[PDB]
């Protein structure tokens, strides 16, 4: 199977239920293949399917306080250093220069597909009720829906920005949040796949 930023992955849960989330960025750890995503999506040990096929398992997850995780992908699968735009194209990943407030950014995920907007605030804390809070999030006004969680945020020029932080699917003025990608890469020791 092919792992690309923004696409759906599925998580087999107990009693035949299935969780849905979106790929953030394909990464390598040494020669290990993987992808970064949201920690709200799963805990370590959660199996992961893409395109109907077992592709890997969550390796680490840190939520709340942060909202980050990464999945180890089996060696037989192909990593694409790009983010799908859901309409036949992709944005090639070039690096992770963090963009400023006001910068144009697009996010990709399986519920609302590819939606674009601008960054409006940084270092925001979001309240998750009984779970506690997540701090340090960047806010933007892009459209988003439940299930986009974990998916890619990238500038058109290809600089990776972050991972959608938001609600799970049950199994400026819009306010949408993402987890910054550079702290995630650093914590887990991950290198972005580029193209
Ligand atoms: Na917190
Ligand atoms: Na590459």
């Amino acid at each position: 199977a092919t792992v690309q930023g923004g696409i759906e992955y599925r998580m087999p849960l107990p009693d035949g239920r299935v969780g849905l989330c979106s790929v953030g960025f394909p990464v390598t750890k040494g020669t290990i293949k993987g992808f970064a995503t949201a920690g709200h999506c799963a805990k370590a040990g959660q199996s992961v399917q893409i395109s109907g096929v077992n592709v890997g398992t969550f390796t680490a997850s840190h939520f709340p306080n942060t909202d980050r995780a990464w999945v180890t992908i089996g060696a037989a699968h192909t990593l694409l250093g790009s983010v799908t735009n859901y309409t036949g194209g992709s944005v090639a990943v070039k690096g992770s220069t963090e963009a400023a407030i006001g910068a144009a950014v697009c996010r990709s995920g399986r519920t609302t597909q590819y939606k674009c907007g601008t960054i409006t605030a940084k270092n925001v804390t979001v309240n998750y009720g009984t779970l506690g809070t997540v701090s340090g999030l960047t806010r933007a006004n892009n459209c988003t829906g439940r299930g986009d969680s974990g998916g890619s945020w990238i500038t058109a020029a290809g600089q990776a920005q972050g991972l959608t932080s938001g609600g799970n699917l049950p199994a400026s003025q819009r306010q949408t949040y993402f987890e910054r990608i550079n702290p995630v890469l650093s914590q887990y020791g991950l290198a972005l796949v580029t193209s």
